[PDB]
């Protein structure tokens, strides 16, 4: 918003003072003897800056004025040497304008005048952002290999620029060119710069040097979901073992893939990355095969048995509901409204019988389960973020919210059941809801109930929220409306609309077409009734044929392609998880390892093809 | 009908003159042996009219014959100062016809003989009619450019055809071009005849001429949805700063385009339009850009904080609703029907204890903001069409009618309470429905709830009004057929039919299933009950079945995409009634104006690609 306006406002600042400078205005349009005369007046202010730092030589460079350019060298060489001053496009020399341009003529006629080749465009335009349509990287081979230049890329590695060179954010020119729109000009870019890579003495090959968030150039091809560039990074670790005819053995390296735990991983980077593309990542070849036999061997069976215990706590807390300790109540009824028989012992009471000791088993099972999860959630998304990267794995994981919403309402019935607090059945109630709809993450486990589980939220976090925002609005009206036509009435015939909290929830009711429509027909009837109940009923049939079309077309074409890959997506989150917080002798492994087969160290996956 | 059959029997009525004229026969089959025998006899009447006015020249024109037509000439060369005189074709020459067949030796032969190129052909068959299948304009130079005639235009430019000629609906032959069918042949008849616009003391370039209703070529591209000669008439408007690699940066002249507010801009004019190709405009690169950030800086913070004062005003006119001023009843029950318990107070009761106080504030501030809504919609509506372009802005909002509706009921409140009149139930309850149900025009202002709520808008106009007609006659039948069934019995058991008002209201509720089936089993009920009860249950199931079918493809590849280009067309139709009300100092105008970056008075807005 303002800052793009005051971006604007520089760039038509550019044209004006192009314009009103006559050695500027002569560079922008190649008039050559325009170039002569003003310097045969005097040797005069080629020190011109203009609007963004720009020099005449700048200007020529940017208009792809070959002979406009020359007559500023031979006048003045120490214009090649010059940055851009403006904080838009700082550290921009000739040298990077004529390398975009891909005006090859003017490069050579730079890198004839000793033009720094390690100059740094440390501009906020150059930098990788959503308000900058290019993220070049800020060195001039950076901008070669970016703009397809094999020529210009040859040019400037001959003249000396290094091919190690990191930017702000740490990226190197193989990053670069990952991060790049034309994929298949990336790839050609690729081998070409890891050619210039002779150097067995630099420590470290340049496709194995990480950024400042710590990826190498193969891992950042699986966060920014680039399959083109990731097909290409794998082929340099494969390893053919044989080929059979048809057949074709293949092993492949699966170092930065597979899950270490020492450092962040190719999967656990895909899983936790807001990219829809990365996702695409999981059907390749290397990690198809390798993420879905660590399921079918140790994933799935742990997962099971994980839901198999889950569901015997789940019994063992809502029994321990069903025999909550009762007692008939003391004092009279207030009014013939109340309803209430039983009421809750007291903390003295409620152990008394050997009918209360099994249940006291069963309680403090609850209690120590509850526990176990406040102790196995609560710090470690601590370690992670503590609501944002946390909030990050809501929209991956909602039941990480409602497992710990449940153990906190059983100890908040604990600490009711100690201090003998009236109101036990509002944190069960919760709990018992809360605690069974948990066992729907379990049915990601099983292919018959997980594809057909994340379509609960996608409609939840969507089509259901549409509507229930424009439900609220008609409820409001129809209620009011109702309340306000029964309020001379006597509510002992029809009292659905009685008070206003019942009128609001009545009308839900019928919204919903979950309760029958008011009637009595011994008694008359509001006129204003039948009129306001007719186009109640029409306009929640609308709503309620609008939300079924509105879950139709945005879930047959749109993300039935989608819930099949996230759900398997999900298998892969959750065998990250099962695999990060169980031990190693529980997990064996995958891949084979080497030094028993002359392969080193490394950890190998075999697929036959 | 009537006039189409008119015209029908003149065109048979043109074929037979032809038949039964010596003269008009020999033209149409081009017998140039015949022409001379009937001009040796004597030199007879070539001023012979047809039908349609006609002489052998026209006809010799209209049937593509050369040398019938010379016969004409020499023998007689007034015939090409003549037009044709009829209502259906008047003014039209033989050089129209020449120009229109693209018979170029024939219109050579005409502009030899001086044929008038500044002939206007009025008639009823050349007028832009739904009715006329051809819109080419009045003059030569206007049909030559609608036939793709790129040789006969010169020839007629070169031979004294005015460029600046204009129609009875002011339309010069630039606008001609943009109402044609073949929308690619007139990118290019535009260019040359606009690059016959040498003459610059002719006070206004041939692109920037109004026709009657102020539309200049530009424009009247935008109002027919003519997105070809759109995009071809923008690119005289942009301007190209700089190219950097990929970059471009391009400056949009803005200026007929932005709302300006002394005339009707094209923002203005594709919104108020009933073209559906309108529409696709606001795709287009300068628009799109345009009104998507006027809408994200000004247009969407003015729109939900009015929707936010708009909910805290529909709370409290709720509130004074919910405390209506109510007493218990005086007089006793006219009968065991009556279920009245409470009535309305008299002004005098209304207000006498601290409580009706601050409802009385409530009330104010209901009455003032109900004014405040017919002091902005009511005036200036008539400055538009009272109800014609009004009833335009209906299908295009329906929200006009629901907040005018709603203000007049508030004030009908009002008066009520004033002269202490019973039955202030009904007009609030219609009050409490309109304004609340009003809050979900603010739906579109948020993208979540935008698109769905279009939806129905298409529904409610569409399908459910094609259902809710044969509902009311399903109903007409069925309520009849209820009501005898149990005009014998006894009301006391069953009485969703006792009267016929109430059976006509049971049988809607039992068509919509939201009251259950009338059911005793302690009494025998007609059987002709169960056979009727069971047919309409048949009946029901067939209709609402059927309506979920008609809201289905009707909704799912037929108006899906049209949703979301009518939720942007909202956002635009909400940006200009926004900018066109709030004063100039809430709403910064759009672009960067020139004068200090020497572009002049116009505003622009820079586009980086
Ligand atoms: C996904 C959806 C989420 C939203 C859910 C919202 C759904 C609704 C949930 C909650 C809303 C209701 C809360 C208060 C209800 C009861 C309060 C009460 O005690 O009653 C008192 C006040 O009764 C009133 O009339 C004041 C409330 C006006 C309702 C306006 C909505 C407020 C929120 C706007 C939000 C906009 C939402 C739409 C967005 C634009 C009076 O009631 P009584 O006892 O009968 O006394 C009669 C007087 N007598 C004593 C003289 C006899
Ligand atoms: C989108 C849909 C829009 C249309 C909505 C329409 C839906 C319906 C809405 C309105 C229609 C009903 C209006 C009158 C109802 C009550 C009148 C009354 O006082 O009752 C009296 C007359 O009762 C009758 O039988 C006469 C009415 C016959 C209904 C024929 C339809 C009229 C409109 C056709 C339009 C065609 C529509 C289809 C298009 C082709 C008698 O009733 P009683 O009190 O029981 O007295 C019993 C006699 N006793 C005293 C001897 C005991
Ligand atoms: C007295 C004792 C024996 C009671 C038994 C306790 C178990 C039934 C509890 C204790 C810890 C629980 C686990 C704690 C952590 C998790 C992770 C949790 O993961 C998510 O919800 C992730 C969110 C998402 O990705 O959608 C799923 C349940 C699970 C396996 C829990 C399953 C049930 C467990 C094993
Ligand atoms: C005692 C009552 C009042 C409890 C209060 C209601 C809410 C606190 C709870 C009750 C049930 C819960 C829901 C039960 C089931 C689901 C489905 C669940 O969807 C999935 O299974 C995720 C997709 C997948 O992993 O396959 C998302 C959360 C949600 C909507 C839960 C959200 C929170 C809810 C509404
Ligand atoms: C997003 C989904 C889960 C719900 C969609 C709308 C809800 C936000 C609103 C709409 C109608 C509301 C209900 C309508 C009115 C009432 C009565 C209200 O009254 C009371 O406090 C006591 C019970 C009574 O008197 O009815 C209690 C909340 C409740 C059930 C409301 C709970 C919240 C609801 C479901
Ligand atoms: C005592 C006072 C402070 C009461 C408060 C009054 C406001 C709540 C009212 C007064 C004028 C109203 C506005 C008058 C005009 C319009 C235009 C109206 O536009 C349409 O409905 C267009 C129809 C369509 O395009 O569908 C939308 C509501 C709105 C913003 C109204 C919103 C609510 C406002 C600000
Ligand atoms: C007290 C009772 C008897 C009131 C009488 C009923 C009608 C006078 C009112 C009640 C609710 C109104 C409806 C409430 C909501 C809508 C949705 C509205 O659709 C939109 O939001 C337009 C599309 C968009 O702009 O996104 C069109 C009008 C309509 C059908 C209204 C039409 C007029 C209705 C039926
Ligand atoms: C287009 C949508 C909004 C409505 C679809 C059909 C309506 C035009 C008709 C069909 C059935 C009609 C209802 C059926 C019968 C009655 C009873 C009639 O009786 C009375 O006057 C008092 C109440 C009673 O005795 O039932 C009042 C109107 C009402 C509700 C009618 C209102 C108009 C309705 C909804
Ligand atoms: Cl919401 C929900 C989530 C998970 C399950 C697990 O359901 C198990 C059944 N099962 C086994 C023991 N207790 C129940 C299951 C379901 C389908 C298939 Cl095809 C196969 C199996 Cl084994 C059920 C409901
Ligand atoms: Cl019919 C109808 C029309 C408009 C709204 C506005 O709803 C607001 C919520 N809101 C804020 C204050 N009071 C309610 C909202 C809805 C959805 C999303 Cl994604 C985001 C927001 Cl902020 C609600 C119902």
């Amino acid at each position: 918003e303002s800052w793009a306006q005051s971006r604007d406002e520089q760039n038509l600042l550019q044209q004006k003072r192009i314009w009103e400078s006559p050695l500027l205005l002569a560079a922008k349009d190649n008039d050559v003897q325009a170039l002569n005369k003003l310097l045969k007046y005097e040797d005069c202010k080629v020190h011109q800056r203009g609007a963004m730092g720009e020099t005449a030589l700048h200007i020529a460079a940017l208009y792809d004025n070959l002979e406009a350019a020359m007559v500023l060298m031979e006048a003045a060489p120490e214009l090649v040497f010059e940055p851009m001053t403006s904080e838009l496009y700082e550290g921009q020399t000739a040298l990077h304008i004529a390398v975009v341009n891909q005006n090859m003529n003017l490069v050579r006629a730079l890198l004839a005048r000793r033009a720094s080749v390690s100059a740094r465009a440390t501009g906020t335009a150059f930098r990788r952002s959503p308000c900058n349509l290019i993220y070049f990287g800020e060195h001039p081979l950076s901008f070669a290999a970016c703009v397809n230049s094999e020529e210009i890329v040859r040019l400037l590695i001959e003249h000396g620029a290094d091919i190690r060179a990191q930017d702000s954010l740490g990226n190197t020119v193989l990053h670069i060119l990952i991060l790049q729109p034309n994929k298949t000009f990336a790839c050609q870019m690729y081998n070409l710069l890891l050619s210039y890579d002779r150097h067995g003495d630099h420590l470290q090959p340049l496709d194995l040097v990480p950024n400042h968030q710590g990826l190498t150039p193969f891992k950042l091809a699986g966060v920014e979901g680039n399959t083109v560039m990731f097909q290409h990074l794998m082929q340099k670790r494969k390893h053919t073992q044989w080929t059979y005819g048809p057949l074709t053995s293949t092993l492949y390296d699966l170092t930065e893939i597979d899950s270490s735990g020492d450092e962040q991983s190719l999967l656990e980077l895909i899983i936790t990355t807001k990219k829809r593309e990365a996702r695409q990542i999981l059907d390749q070849t290397p990690v198809k095969e390798l993420v879905s036999l660590k399921w079918k061997r140790y994933g799935r069976p742990y997962f099971c048995m994980l839901g198999a215990i889950y569901l015997l706590y789940i019994i063992c807390f809502t029994m321990c509901c069903i025999y909550r300790p009762l007692k008939p109540r003391t004092n009279n009824r207030t009014s013939p409204r109340d309803n209430t028989l039983l009421q809750q012992k007291l903390l003295q009471e409620a152990y008394m019988t050997p009918k209360d000791d099994i249940r006291l088993v069963g309680e403090l099972v609850t209690v120590i389960g509850a526990i176990i999860i406040l102790l196995v959630e609560v710090p470690d998304i601590f370690r992670m973020g503590v609501t944002r990267f946390f909030g990050q794995t809501i929209l991956g994981g909602p039941f990480h919210v409602l497992i710990i919403t449940y153990a906190f309402m059983v100890l908040v019935t604990m600490v009711m059941r100690l201090i003998s607090a009236s109101g036990e059945v509002v944190p069960m109630s919760f709990a018992l809801v809360l605690g069974w709809c948990n066992v729907m993450y379990f049915a990601r486990g099983f292919q018959m109930l997980g594809p057909f589980t994340i379509m609960i939220q996608k409609m939840i976090f969507g089509d259901l929220m549409r509507f229930c925002w424009l439900m609220a609005v008609v409820i409001l009206g129809f209620a009011s409306a109702f309340y306000i036509i029964f309020q001379t009435e006597d509510p002992e015939e029809l009292g659905h609309f009685y008070d206003y909290p019942m009128a609001l929830f009545s009308t839900f009711e019928l919204f919903l077409t979950i309760i029958d429509g008011p009637a009595n027909y011994n008694v008359d009837l509001p006129f204003m009734y039948s009129i306001t109940y007719a186009a109640f009923a029409i306009i929640a049939t609308l709503l309620m044929l609008n939300l079924l079309i509105a879950m139709m077309g945005d879930t047959h074409w749109r993300v039935a392609h989608e819930r099949d890959e996230l759900w398997r997506a999900q298998i892969v989150a959750t065998t990250v998880m099962l695999e990060r917080k169980l031990p190693r002798c529980l997990w064996p492994r995958s891949g084979i390892c080497g030094r028993e087969y002359g392969l080193g160290d490394r950890w190998f996956l075999r697929v036959e093809d």
